[PDB]
């Protein structure tokens, strides 16, 4: 048979759609904090599975290794983050990545117009959107125990898609692929990735491996 795959198209909650616009169509220095934000979500999802793990070891039969991979590809112009954390069910994605309103959205947008540092993004509960400071498209692949694997993808423009993922399986965790803008290729550079990591991510308690082409 010719392949047939299922897709669902969603609208970003109105206010999150505003934030994303602000984020993309405005200039901010200190963009490197996007990598700090990624690594912290990865680290939080890793905490989660490890906590569940204390009580139910079979929770790890989908993966015993707790770590975070970094993978820049200049050919594709992608920076990919990979962790072996808790993962996301379908609901988690939909409710966490765009559909549902965030308490922090209105305040953060205001704080930015008042001249606040883009770096505050995380504090206001919307740090995942820091990805659009450097990326024109973002793909999120995730696998949670007792559920299937999903792909979530957006180029912003107020919309996003979700689909049961047929691609390469990950046992468990989330993978985030950032398709960098052209002015932001500096984040595909090994030297700059190590510099950002060593500066902003030294509190992280899981090994970070950087794969270098
Ligand atoms: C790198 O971006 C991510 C990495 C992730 O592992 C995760 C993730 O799967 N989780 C689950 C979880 C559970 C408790 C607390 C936080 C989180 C985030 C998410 C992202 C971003 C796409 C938000």
């Amino acid at each position: 048979p010719m392949e047939e795959e299922e897709v669902e198209t969603f609208a970003f909650q109105a206010e999150i759609a505003q934030l994303m616009s602000l984020i993309i169509n405005t200039f901010y220095s200190n963009k490197e904090i996007f990598l700090r934000e990624l690594i912290s979500n990865s680290s939080d999802a890793l905490d989660k599975i490890r906590y569940e793990t204390l009580t139910d070891p079979s929770k790890l039969d989908s993966g015993k290794e707790l770590h975070i991979n970094l993978i820049p590809n200049k050919q594709d112009r992608t920076l990919t983050i990979v962790d072996t954390g808790i993962g996301m069910t379908k609901a988690d994605l939909i409710n966490n990545l765009g559909t549902i309103a965030k308490s922090g959205t209105k305040a953060f947008m205001e704080a930015l117009q008042a001249g606040a540092d883009i770096s505050m993004i995380g504090q206001f509960g919307v740090g995942f959107y820091s990805a659009y400071l450097v990326a024109e498209k973002v793909t999120v692949i995730t696998k949670h125990n007792d559920d299937e694997q999903y792909a979530w993808e957006s180029s912003a423009g107020g919309s996003f898609t979700v689909r049961t993922d047929t691609g390469e399986p990950m046992g468990r965790g989330t993978k985030v692929i950032l398709h960098l803008k052209e002015d932001q290729t500096e984040y595909l550079e090994e030297r700059r990735i190590k510099e950002i990591v060593k500066k902003h991510s030294q509190f992280i308690g899981y090994p970070i491996t950087l794969f270098v082409e």
